[PDB]
């Protein structure tokens, strides 16, 4: 005899699974922008967030709920407890560690591990079947690591490794060319940040390689100075950080990107972190970005790119360092 | 020549001003959430961020720039002098001072009128022919202090007035009959935040009337003490601001569908802040929030809704308290 | 090896059950519509398309195919054949027959039922948990037959019912008054078509109830003849067919927008056609249109919308004729 | 006092010019699927139809209108007579006779020519400062003939040509690679027809050119054949012709992404008809595709395609081909 019942007659009660559930552990600013960017994209029927600081996770929560009048994705939950995250496709992880001023390599490394060791088998626990994908940094190694801890298959594990370096590459790009980023074309591979690789013979505007036209390119011959693109696509992220304190909405953007692609299915390509064991002479388990083909199952399949010399000792460079921290590493 | 010249041919130099541009005037947590919801909703051809925080801003637009790849926005730029905003459609405000430890809210008031001393008449000057989007708090007057410093006429001042207060509403609504808030429908009117008015009459689903069906809707009485939803509404604010800190997503998301209306000449109707003397009794010069018509020209039209007497009563309160404030300011 | 297997590295071979698949059944003008709207709001990762005519059918879904580098729907399928169909989430039907010249009611609706005899059966072993949602008419005579034949329970059997005649009001209410049809509301229930009942005590603008504002609304003295709208509403079904011969666009919207609701499981409010016994006097299994909360289940609730004693005997004559139909159709 | 005037208060009258109008001349089986296309991309803010079939016009019109509540054009337009195309940003030409099974497009001329001498100076003169995009067959040729008509710079007269072949052979490609086309590249160039060429030497997918990894791409000696992916191309509209009778959804979304691209000025590059004098030693006024750089002033600039020796032959060869055609041209 309530206002609800007087208004309305239920047929039955039963069931109600999310179809399309995607989760997001840590909500910092990388990971609510990852948040919004995937609600704005109506990629999820239903959105979970989870942290371990309690009152800006609730905060967060409350205030995307609040903006559900324009949204398409009906139920929005969080919690400490990883219940909430039961029957994710998708589970992305942004929580972790900062590096400490004089913080070595190894010591910060092995601070997220412990981090991921509770973080992992919690959500391998709600959701054995998911997706998982990685943007924690050290992206390449937290990658390894997560896939070392859930004990998933290579497929489900991605790295979201050099997606924004290529995306801040076209950009840059675009600009320099007075083109749309999306009709400039061009990949940056192997170890996201500082070290990522600029696969120069691959630039190319309607199938015009760059390269070809102006054989200079990349090299410090080059008059146009192209080899410029790259370094600023490493200068501007530190650049961000320095002018507004952190990053977030251009990397929120592309791992929405990459969530559309494994929830549609599309079967797109995107440089990501995969385990790139039995590539370009590496022999350890080790994950670097090359272009992967993503869609339901995760990594479904890698595209072979020819690198020049320079371009595989440089990949092979970064594999032995990451091995060389992975192998001290305690599980 | 150069590689440029190699790949492409060019056809014609002369430029244009971009057609369906946007301003953003505040970089804070609620302006870039207003600049995230407009880049992927595709509602302009240039965004425009101005702030008097020089590196906040630069890095602010570096970091929307870094996802343009994923966008469909070709040209954000951003700057402390305001000839970056000339040609806007539309320049939304979302510039404040936050109120300090001791200070009154009558100086409060005077310090964001100080700064809309300076930001509109910037405004005006490159953009005479824009909509004025107000968000800036307390918004009902500040509202008012743009259309009379700006000298626009009342269609092209709109403050976002009880637009989330409505939206936080109907998010409550929905949750408690279980049912999308695209189809639950009420309207909360009057004077933003503590003093906003929910109107019973018009609160339904599919057109049936819940006060109709519950006559003690809205009262004491009420058995189900819907009063508390829109208690709720305002308890909400406050609480989301102790939990995170600040407020961003909700809107955020509410301000760009307003954008919609606007950029996209809907005619949609949205409950905002507009004058409204003559109504109600009101007789002064103040700033209230009735359902509007919005469209290219801003508020063409409003919607006259019935009050009962006990809520004309609290819109004339309104009326008198806010023209209270504004006679003692200073412009 | 073949140009892919040295282009491309594969992690495993596939492959899931379909995820997110609607099927079409008939392509004729009504069916493509609905398929084209379906593609164009992203809502399915796979469309099965079937028909009985099999050269029109492959060139259609060929002429789809096309377009795919425009969509983000990878797999576009068609057969005769049901295997096409296996495991669809939501199987629209839109396969009938014209009805031909001097022909009674019983022998046009026996014709389609005798068309639905051969495709239920076909649907519901290849998709025995899909929702079928109800196209061809007469609608709420066939979904009725849906349902008879495919056992399934009437949470998982809609109509598309008065969803159209709806639209189309709300269409004509906004040039009315000036104001887009998303903010006009009304409701158009019942039977579908010549005898759906307008609920003028539902009309309304910001929730301000037109029949309160004018008493006389929807009346035979009613200045304005407002009972002339949903008369433009009936006529503007026969005089669309008489300029062009058919309808597809808006029912093609109209379908996309139920099925969005479905896909998404949004909880969004319809007026669809559901099983009514129980409601207003109507002790028969007939289907008529009530506002219904759409998702993942079909139609989990609905709306008891306050009808007069006039709209409630309206609805009442309108079970009283499906039955009388329905108690002659040979299954 | 009427119902209007008590629910809505008017703040002004006077009516303005729509923002982002786009015309649509011809209503068959392509304009329509163009209309629907751009009106669920939200490109336009008023959709204006032209055809000499006064009834289908005024049909189809109503049909779009009735769809009005789940789109976001507010205004549908239709008329026999010119004036209603006034002001429009965007006129795209449909009309026309189309192939028959079996028919070349090129036996289309005379009957489009004396259609179009009486079309183009119609369109001109009530929206002078439109982009005129041609899809009527046959397509390169026709944009020369509204080009010459018009009066207009070639930068504003583009011709929907390859971007539809394109997609087809990157469709097919996708098919073959396992991979979505959006990453599969590749190009045909020349004329919408039997002409077109395919530059093998451009395709590639993640910048790995497939050429360079397999030197027989394209010619008779390659054991996969990959040839007869481009002759797939070639023969799409007649095999989908003989099939369901005419073409529609593909080009349809094919002219929705030109349209994009220019009402919001993406300067995205799209192989599409404009005049390529100057390029690869062609004197003639010739039109047919070639990559383009499009946005608000229609085609800006041309991308110059490095072609193989064998690549430039045939696009001279189909150049010469139009050439002989347009050429004897009498206006
Ligand atoms: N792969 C890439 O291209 C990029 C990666 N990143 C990385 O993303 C990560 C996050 O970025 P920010 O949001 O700025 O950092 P943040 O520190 O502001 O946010 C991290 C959140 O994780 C939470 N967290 C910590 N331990 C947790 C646990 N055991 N369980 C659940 N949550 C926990 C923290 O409470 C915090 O809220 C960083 O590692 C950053 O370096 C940032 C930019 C680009
Ligand atoms: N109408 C509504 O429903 C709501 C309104 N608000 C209001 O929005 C306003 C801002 O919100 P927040 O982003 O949290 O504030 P914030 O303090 O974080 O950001 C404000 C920005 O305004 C800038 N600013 C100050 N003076 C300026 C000037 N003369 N020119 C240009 N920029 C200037 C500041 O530098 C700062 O970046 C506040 O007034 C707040 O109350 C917040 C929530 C809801
Ligand atoms: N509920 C509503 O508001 C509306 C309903 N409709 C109804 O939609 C239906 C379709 O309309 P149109 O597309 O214009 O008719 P249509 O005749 O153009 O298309 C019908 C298609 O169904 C196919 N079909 C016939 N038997 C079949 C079978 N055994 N299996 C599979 N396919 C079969 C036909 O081959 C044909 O392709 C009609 O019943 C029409 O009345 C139309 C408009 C609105
Ligand atoms: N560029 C491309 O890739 C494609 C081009 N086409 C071409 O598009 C054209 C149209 O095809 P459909 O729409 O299928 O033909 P349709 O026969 O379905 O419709 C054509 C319309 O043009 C109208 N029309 C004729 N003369 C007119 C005039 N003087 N003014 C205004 N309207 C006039 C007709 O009345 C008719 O409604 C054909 O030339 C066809 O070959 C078709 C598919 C693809
Ligand atoms: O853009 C950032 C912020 C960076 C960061 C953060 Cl979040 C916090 C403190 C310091 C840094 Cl460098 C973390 C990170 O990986 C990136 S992407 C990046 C970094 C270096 C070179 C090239 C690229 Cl594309
Ligand atoms: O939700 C917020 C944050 C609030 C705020 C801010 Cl931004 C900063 C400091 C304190 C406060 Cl209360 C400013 C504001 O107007 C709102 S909306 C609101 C406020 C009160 C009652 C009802 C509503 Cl719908
Ligand atoms: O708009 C059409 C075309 C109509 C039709 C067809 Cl598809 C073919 C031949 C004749 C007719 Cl009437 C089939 C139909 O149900 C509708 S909707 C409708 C019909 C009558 C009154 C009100 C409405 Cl909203």
């Amino acid at each position: 005899a309530t206002l609800k019942d007087q208004l309305i007659y239920n047929l039955l009660k039963e069931e109600q699974t999310p179809q399309n559930k995607i989760t997001v552990v840590g909500v910092g600013a990388v990971g609510m922008a990852c948040a919004i960017s995937i609600l704005m994209k109506d990629l999820a029927d239903e959105l979970a967030l989870v942290d371990v600081i309690e009152d800006k996770l609730k905060g967060e929560m409350m205030d995307l709920q609040h903006g559900s009048l324009f949204l398409r994705t009906p139920k929005i939950v969080s919690g400490k407890d990883y219940n909430v995250t039961a029957n994710s496709k998708l589970v992305i992880i942004t929580a972790g560690a900062r590096q400490q001023e004089g913080e070595s390599r190894l010591n910060l490394v092995q601070r997220n591990v412990n981090i991921f060791k509770f973080i992992i088998p919690n959500v391998v626990k709600y959701s054995p079947n998911c997706k998982l994908l990685i943007v924690s940094n050290p992206v390449d190694i937290l990658t390894y690591v997560a896939w070392k801890i859930s004990g998933f298959p290579k497929n489900r594990v991605i790295g979201s490794g050099c997606n924004l370096d290529s995306a801040r590459f076209r950009y840059l790009m675009g600009e320099r060319l007075g083109v749309h980023p999306l009709s400039c074309h061009g990949w940056v591979l192997g170890e996201h940040g500082d070290s990522s690789v600029p696969v120069w013979s691959g630039m190319n505007v309607a199938g015009v390689s760059l390269k070809t036209l102006h054989p200079d390119l990349g090299t410090d011959k080059d008059k146009e100075q192209w080899k410029e693109v790259h370094k600023q696509v490493v200068e501007s992220a530190y650049e961000v950080i320095k002018l507004k304190g952190y990053t977030s909405w251009a990397i929120g953007l592309s791992v929405a990107d990459l969530a559309e692609s494994i929830m549609k299915n599309l079967r797109r390509v995107h440089p990501v972190s995969t385990m790139i064991k039995g590539l370009y002479g590496i022999k350890d388990d080790v994950f670097l970005s090359v272009p992967c083909i993503l869609g339901q199952n995760g990594i479904s399949d890698l595209v072979k790119v020819t690198l020049t010399s320079e371009e595989e000792a440089r990949l092979k460079k970064s594999a032995d360092t990451l091995w060389g921290i992975q192998k001290e590493l305690q599980f």
